[PDB]
């Protein structure tokens, strides 16, 4: 497993493992499969307060060094900063929370989760009368000003920000007196949306792109587009796995490696677990990267398109 360097210095292993599972899923799966990870390899670890999973996960970080599996520098942990949070006063406070919910000192990359700001209190998802989700108005720059004085402050090692655009990210770019860039962006990259475009954005202004959804999404009928084709079952990442004698996920996985690409994988399966980290035991010759470029169809799994009128919607520009 090797990392990737950071615009901070610090270094973020390029495989990370996805913690989120659905609501149904107990939240008792959560601290096994976590633990499972570590021991199968991973050293990468994706939580957020919108996975309501944090004792969960860091109750399995904290297991494995208390076993001496591993050593708290040896984990890079991050979690999020919810919508309903980006008011600059409610910073800190949700990044302290997070951090008392995985009894840690501190996080080793803390995200705004997304630049569309919710309206803030005690749900994750406020809703009106008639289920649509009410927006807030908030200066994501003042947000971002929050989240530099946590790292000044050594709650977070490092900190970025999730599912931004390039004139989002520009935004935080220019920003008078910036103190600290996002060190990347994490935002739904796969074969289908390979988001090649703002790559090249975030390469060059030293921002990594950290892939969710990388194996297609988890695909619930209640948040992912109905329409869209299930990218295991692409028939080139198949032909590809046959070639290399690997699995449609691995090869898809690869292909974010070599593209200079962190890739992140959820899996709530013992086998799928330890059948993730072979990503490293093999590579994609430069053909096989060319194929798999062009199965780029400009797809985000998530079912957004009831968001669209949120201002700060990320999708309503090309990149
Ligand atoms: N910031 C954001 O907006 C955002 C959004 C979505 C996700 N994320 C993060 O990124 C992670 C991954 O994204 P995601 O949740 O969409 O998941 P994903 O990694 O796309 O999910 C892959 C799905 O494929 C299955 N899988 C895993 N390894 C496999 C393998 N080797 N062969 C065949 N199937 C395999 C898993 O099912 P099994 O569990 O059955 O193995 C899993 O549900 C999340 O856990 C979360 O931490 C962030
Ligand atoms: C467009 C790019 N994606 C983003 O920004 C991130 C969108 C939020 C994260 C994940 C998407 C959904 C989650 C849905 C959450 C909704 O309840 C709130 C969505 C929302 C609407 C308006 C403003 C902020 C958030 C669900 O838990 C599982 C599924 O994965």
């Amino acid at each position: 497993q090797q990392c990737v360097k950071l615009n901070d210095g610090h270094f973020m292993p390029v495989l990370g493992f996805g913690t989120y599972a659905p609501p149904e899923v107990p939240r008792s799966k959560a601290l096994e499969v976590t633990k499972l990870a570590i021991e199968a390899g991973f050293r990468h670890i994706d939580s957020a307060h919108l996975y309501n999973n944090e004792e969960q996960v860091g109750l399995a970080i904290r297991s494995k060094i208390a076993d001496g599996s591993v050593k708290r520098e040896d984990i890079f942990y991050t979690s999020k900063l919810w919508s309903t949070f980006h008011r600059p006063e409610l910073v800190r406070p949700a990044l302290e929370n997070s951090l008392k919910k995985a009894q840690l000192d501190y996080v080793d990359l803390y995200l705004i989760h997304s630049p569309m700001s919710l309206k803030p209190g005690e749900e994750l998802s406020p809703t009106d009368e008639n289920g649509k989700v009410i927006f807030d108005i908030v200066d994501l720059c003042t947000t971002w000003e929050a989240m530099e004085k946590c790292k000044d402050a050594g709650l977070a090692k490092s900190i970025g920000v999730s599912n931004f655009n390039r004139r989002q990210l520009e935004m935080i770019l220019n920003k008078p007196g910036l103190k600290y860039k996002p060190v990347c962006n994490q935002v739904e990259c796969h074969p289908y949306f390979n988001r090649s475009k703002l790559l090249d954005f975030c390469k060059s202004k030293d921002i990594v792109l950290v892939a969710y959804s990388a194996l297609g999404s988890q695909r619930d009928k209640r948040w992912v587009d109905p329409n869209s084709p299930v990218l295991l079952e692409d028939p080139v990442l198949c032909a590809l796995a046959k070639k290399h004698k690997r699995t449609p996920a691995l090869i898809a996985l690869r292909y974010q490696l070599q593209r200079g690409v962190v890739v992140l994988a959820k899996s709530y399966n013992e086998q799928r677990i330890r059948q993730n980290v072979q990503v490293f035991e093999f590579q994609l010759t430069a053909e096989d990267m060319k194929a798999i470029d062009g199965l780029d169809r400009n797809l985000h799994y998530f079912n957004s398109d009831s968001f669209a009128s949120h201002p700060n919607y990320p999708y309503s520009d090309e990149y």
